[PDB]
């Protein structure tokens, strides 16, 4: 990282944009290395800005009483703005006075002006002086401006991260995760390019007042009507632009909806695959886009007509304005060619420069007020004492879960909770499923406000989680948690947690990079992560939820016994437990039933008790079509425009005067109205955007088809930022920027090509003087494209670590406000933040750079081309200033074309992310008995990487029960996914005499019904989320929850199966989820089962809701039940035992457990009765 070069640089080289050579030269012959971006000036830190930024925002709050961050901004920015401003118009006022010598020095090539042939070369000093100046002055304003709007993007930005992590626990319901990652997408580029139109809200009208005084002296009282029919034509596109905006509002909701149910879907692709639902998940997507698709359309036929009216208007002021001139007396042609020239500037500037600065206008409002909205949303109260008596006590508490119920008093989750325990004691809660064990931890640690009663502590707390959090980085990162790493504790702790055995067996030992969410481990060694992370802090209060759901009995009772009562016996405890081994040694018991205290005491009481172009068009067939139309039009408008200009010159008092020494002026006057007799009309507009439209909505259908079927290989690379940066940003390019802004460059390339055909074929010695500049302006095109797109890669692949810090805080909230680590998460989204405006700033050098240079290039050529023609003027016609001037003409519309190219290649990008996405390689009654038999199969995760399972061999008879067996982390879940192709296999399975290698893959998937180790729910309702392809009468599925025991807790929402669950089903408990996944594994009637430990947190009575239902749901089916539990396994007749990477097989568990003495004696007694009468 090499300081930038603009902060020790030199004024002419800062005018001239000459600090951005080494990188242009550097990427014209390479690719662009690591050593090539430079640091960013220390004024664009994020840190910086956002200081700024919230100590004005502050003041705002606390000196007003209606406080507005439009003030804020402004007393942050307003003096650069005006600044820049004001330099701006002075540039724009040189547009205006042009024609005043171009006019006079055209006018110099007719002998019979010998008026004007006097003054020609001061004439053409001042237009070269002219010309000069207005380079020099627009550019440097333009990049000012642009700067100014990137910092304000900045520190708003970061003001909305602190805010969003100091949210309050009611308000996180109502929004998620793609609200704020619209917000951030909508601004992310725009905002920044908005402050350079924002002040032709007052350029604007000056302009219009200096042009009308100008051609008030051509023509006094017809320029009025001109006038009025411009005044109508703003009328029409301020309605226009108010139908736009109403058409927006109506489609941002659905797009927030896409985006939630697309990143929820690729999260759990597992699931998904193992369903074999990726049909329904595209037909669910299909139906939000539809809906959304319609109102772009309307936008889009909206905005159609928005841009065409500059290209209509050019006749129209022309003909009214000069008509009554020309009746009432007489008319010259240089009259009227003067008139076109001044009326010229008039259009761009009423039909172009002023409603794109008023929407401008609009839109930064509207998302500043929105981000001040966010800004003025309830937090969490965080009013506690911070210093007590470390002598914990609850008393009387009583609270809600609704806020309307709470504070209307709707059913209480907790009632009138009492206990108090001292320093260094032990308390153990238990209960049954949904009895609020939970929901008590979260009142204590603040996240929960009671109604009713308080709680006293000291405020020092530990948090582990009962469901784990697992933040990218490694696994020391995720211990440590953002604290100094000290030697002896991290040893202590990785020894205490039974972490050693799994640490030793990876290439990077400790280093592992593991990614957000950790879906690299297994479940147990997740919970051992995030138990290590609570020990490794220092807290005088530790609040463990149900740590022992994913581990078997011999590592939960070393964990126990080594850690909970050894490594912490001098501090205060709370546990979360079902074991009533672990209620013997507890200091204090509390037993919940249904939000109330069953029993508070002792056990002692207890007891008692290029390429990418051609693509792009040829993805869909209409457009070529509607392509290939729109050329024959143009090519008979240009016929017929050649056959009238032909006419005059073979034809010959009228309300025109011609000459014969002034009729080189016909032609003048045709190019300036080529832009309106060339413009494509909406039988050629409305077509155009609306097949481009419908391509937008062919790649993303493709885009997502492809997505979900890349092998499971491919999928673990890809980051949720990734992901939701691809659907979200360039979608919605390809969306609305790039058919509007293809319409455009087309125009203008028409417009260019037929002016240059019809006056080359009359006079073929224009386009000979044409050549040398077209040359020039490919060559520098050519030249900065090489660097510019390598940028704009690098641009866009940085705007990911953004989105995926954002997720990432998001899931961990809680603990991250438990552990009091927000500083530390800040400041890594400051870093986020720096690593984008790097490159975004070097991009928008370069091309500043580049806009320059072609404005350069055209001033020198009309500098020669004026004094040469001047100098060859002589008594006769300038024939070469004739021809010379004409041809200068054609290429200013050329400059913007080539501007338009280039706006055209950087959009397309976009194109090239999306089908570098689309291009993912594909990972691609007959059960009649259920017999199975596995040979020489051997599973890995990537090719030529460790054997997880080497060379295993059984067989199963049809209808048997099977008990898979090993120890946390021995690999019982990758045999699971082996034997549905989940990963990278070798040698066969056979189920009742067929293979796997003799059908396709989906055929061979239907055939087994799955319970997954983690639990998929998305949003939508109870019914949706039970059957997604909706083939069951609402009689079974009812019939089914009253098996699986779903009853109440369906019966206790609103809506009795309609009920929305949102947040990944926040509503629902932790056993509640197993049980909604249980029952989809019985609405399947599929012949052979695989359930990956059903019963992972409940308790022994909920259990036996599972149990009987085995027995019942599963008469006749072949079952592979991998658990934890030694209950569960009293109902099988096979026992597979995983270790070593191998696996042995068992006929009884009395044999199994024989052999295994210290397994058996970690066996809690009951068991041991129920296993040995
Ligand atoms: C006689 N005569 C001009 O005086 C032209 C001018 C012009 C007028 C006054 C001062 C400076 C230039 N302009 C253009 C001119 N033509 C083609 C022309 O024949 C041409 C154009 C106009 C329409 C399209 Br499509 O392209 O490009 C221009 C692009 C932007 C602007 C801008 O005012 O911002 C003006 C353009
Ligand atoms: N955000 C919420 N809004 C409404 N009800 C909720 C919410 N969170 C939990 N509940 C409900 O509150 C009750 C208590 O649930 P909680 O998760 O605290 O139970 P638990 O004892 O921890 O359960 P488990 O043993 O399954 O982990 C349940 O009925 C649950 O559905
Ligand atoms: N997606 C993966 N990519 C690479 N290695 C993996 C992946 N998933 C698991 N592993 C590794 O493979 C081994 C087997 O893990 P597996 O999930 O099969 O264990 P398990 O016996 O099911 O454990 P638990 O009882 O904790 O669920 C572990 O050491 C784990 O780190
Ligand atoms: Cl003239
Ligand atoms: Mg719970
Ligand atoms: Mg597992």
């Amino acid at each position: 990282m090499q300081r930038s070069p603009l902060e020790k640089a030199s004024v002419v080289s800062k005018l001239f944009f000459s600090w951005t050579r080494p990188i242009l030269r550097k990427g014209y012959r390479q690719r662009l290395e690591l050593s090539d971006i430079y640091q960013i000036p220390s004024v664009d830190s994020a840190d910086n800005l956002s200081e700024k930024l919230e100590r004005e925002w502050d003041r705002e709050l606390a000196s007003k009483k209606n406080p507005k961050l439009i003030n804020a901004l402004r007393r942050c920015f307003f003096w650069r703005f005006m600044f820049y401003g004001i330099f701006l118009y002075l540039g724009e006022v040189t547009k205006a006075v042009q024609p005043l010598l171009l006019g006079r020095i055209i006018a110099s090539y007719d002998p019979d002006n010998k008026e004007e042939r006097s003054i020609a070369i001061y004439l053409g000093i001042g237009l070269c002086l002219l010309f000069i100046v207005r380079t020099l002055l627009l550019h440097p304003a333009i990049f000012g401006l642009h700067h100014i709007g990137m910092q304000m993007r900045i520190a708003m930005f970061s003001l909305i991260y602190k805010k969003t992590l100091k949210l309050s626990s009611r308000v996180l319901d109502k929004i998620s995760i793609g609200q704020l990652v619209s917000l951030l997408s909508n601004n992310l580029n725009k905002f920044d390019e908005g402050l350079a139109l924002a002040h032709f809200v007052w350029i604007a009208p000056l302009q219009v007042a200096l042009l009308m005084g100008l051609i008030w002296e051509l023509l006094q009282a017809s320029a009025f009507c001109g006038l009025g029919f411009l005044i109508v034509l703003a009328l029409f596109q301020a309605g226009l632009g108010r139908m736009m905006m109403k058409y927006r509002d109506q489609r941002a909701g659905k797009i927030s909806e896409r985006l939630v149910i697309t990143s929820e879907m690729i999260e759990n692709i597992q699931s998904v695959k193992a369903y074999c639902w990726e049909e329904a998940m595209e037909k669910m997507i299909e139906n939000l886009r539809q809906t959304e698709l319609k109102l772009t359309r309307k936008a889009a036929y909206v905005r159609y007509f928005n841009s065409s009216a500059f290209f209509f208007s050019g006749f129209f002021v022309v003909f009214l304005s000069v008509l009554p001139y020309a009746l009432i007396k007489g008319i010259i042609l240089r009259k009227i060619f003067t008139t076109i020239s001044f009326c010229i500037v008039l259009r761009m500037a009423v039909t172009r420069q002023f409603p794109w600065a008023v929407q401008t206008w609009y839109d930064s409002l509207g998302a500043i007020n929105k981000i001040q909205d966010f800004l003025q949303k309830q937090e969490y109260k965080t009013l506690e004492y911070n210093l007590t008596t470390t002598e914990v006590v609850m008393e009387n508490v009583t609270a809600f879960w609704e806020e309307g119920f709470g504070e209307l008093f709707g059913t209480p989750v907790l009632k009138d909770i009492n206990f108090k325990i001292e320093r260094g004691q032990l308390l153990a809660v238990a209960g049954s499923t949904g009895a609020g064990k939970t929901s008590l931890l979260m009142v204590i640690m603040g996240e929960l406000e009671p109604s009713e009663g308080k709680i006293k502590h000291s405020g020092r707390i530990s948090f582990c989680s009962q469901f784990s959090w697992i933040m990218p980085g490694t696994i020391k990162e995720n211990i440590i948690f953002g604290v100094s790493y000290d030697e002896y504790r991290y040893r202590s702790v990785i020894k205490a947690c039974q972490l050693e055995e799994d640490i030793s067996k990876f290439a990077e030992k400790d280093n592992i990079v593991l990614g957000e969410g950790g879906i690299t481990l297994s479940g147990g060694q997740r919970a051992r992560i995030s138990l290590a992370r609570a020990v490794y802090k220092d807290a005088d209060l530790y609040l463990l939820d149900s740590p022992f759901g994913y581990l078997d009995v011999l590592t939960e009772k070393e964990i126990f016994e080594s850690c909970v009562c050894k490594l912490m016996a001098n501090k205060t405890r709370i546990l979360v437990t079902s074991k009533m081994e672990h209620l013997k040694k507890a200091d204090k018991i509390l037993i919940l039933h249904e939000g109330s205290s069953y029993f508070y005491g002792t056990f002692s009481e207890l007891q008692n008790l290029w390429n990418t172009y051609l693509r792009y068009i040829t993805v869909h067939k209409s457009l070529i079509f509607v392509l290939i139309w729109c050329l024959v039009i143009f090519l008979a408008e240009v016929a017929a425009s050649l056959v009238v200009l032909w006419l005059l010159g073979n034809t010959p008092s009228y309300a025109v005067i011609i000459t014969s020494t002034s009729s080189y002026y016909v032609f003048y006057i045709y190019v300036g109205v080529a832009d309106t007799l060339l413009a494509m009309g909406f039988f050629r507009g409305l077509p155009l955007v609306h097949t481009l439209i419908t391509v937008s909505k062919i790649l993303h259908h493709k885009m997502l088809h492809s997505v979900l079927q890349a092998p499971m290989s491919t999928l673990n690379t890809l980051k949720a930022g990734g992901i939701l940066n691809r659907f979200s940003k360039d979608i919605a390019i390809l969306d609305d920027l790039l058919p509007l802004t293809i319409f455009d460059f087309i125009q203008l390339l028409l417009i260019v090509i037929g002016a240059i055909a019809v006056v080359a074929v009359l006079q073929p010695y224009i386009f000979v003087a044409t050549v040398p500049v077209i040359v020039a302006f490919i060559m520098l095109r050519a030249y900065f494209l090489q660097t510019s797109q390598q940028l704009k890669q690098l641009e866009s692949e940085g705007r990911s670590p953004i989105f995926t810090h954002l997720v990432t805080s998001l899931k961990g909230l809680w603990t991250l406000r438990a552990f009091g680590r927000q500083p530390y998460f800040e400041t890594l989204f400051h870093k986020a933040l720096n690593l984008h405006t790097a490159n975004w700033f070097l991009y928008l050098s370069t091309l500043r750079w580049f806009q320059m240079r072609i404005e350069m290039i055209f001033v020198i050529f009309f500098i020669a081309v004026t004094f040469i023609s001047i100098l060859t003027t002589g008594e006769g016609e300038g024939r070469v200033g004739i021809i010379l001037t004409l041809a200068m003409n054609i290429m200013s519309t050329l400059q913007w074309a080539v501007n338009s190219s280039i706006d055209v290649d950087s959009l397309m990008r976009s194109v090239s992310r999306v089908f570098k996405f689309i291009d993912m390689p594909t990972e691609g009654i007959w059960p009649s008995g259920g017999q199975m038999t596995v040979k020489d199969l051997t599973a890995k995760y990537t090719e030529g990487g460790n054997a997880i399972l080497e060379n295993i061999s059984f067989s199963i008879s049809p209808g048997q029960r099977v008990g898979l067996l090993g120890r946390t982390g021995s690999g019982k879940s990758t045999l699971l996914s082996a034997f549905l192709r989940l990963l990278n296999t070798e040698g066969e399975i056979q189920i009742d005499g067929v293979s796997w290698d003799s059908i396709t893959l989906q055929q061979w998937r239907k055939a087994f019904g799955v319970i997954p180790q983690k639990v998929f729910i998305f949003s939508g309702t109870f019914r949706k989320n039970l059957d997604p392809y909706e083939q069951w009468s609402d009689q079974e599925i009812w019939k089914v929850a009253d098996e699986v025991g779903l009853r109440s807790v369906i019966e206790q929402f609103p809506g009795k199966l309609d009920f929305v669950l949102v947040d990944g089903g926040c509503v629902l408990s932790h056993g509640h989820k197993q049980l909604m996944c249980l029952a989809r594994s019985v609405l399947s009637k599929a012949k052979i089962l695989l359930l990956d430990q059903p019963s992972a947190h409940l308790d022994p009575v909920t259990y036996q809701i599972i149990r009987r239902t085995l027995k019942q749901a599963f008469a006749d089916c072949t079952v592979i039940l991998c658990e934890h539990r030694i209950e569960a396994m009293l109902e099988c007749q096979q026992f597979l035992v995983i270790e070593e990477n191998k696996v042995r097989q068992y006929d009884s568990i009395q044999k199994l457990l024989n052999e295994r003495s210290l397994f058996r004696q970690a066996i809690s007694p009951s068991d041991r009765v129920k296993l040995f009468p």
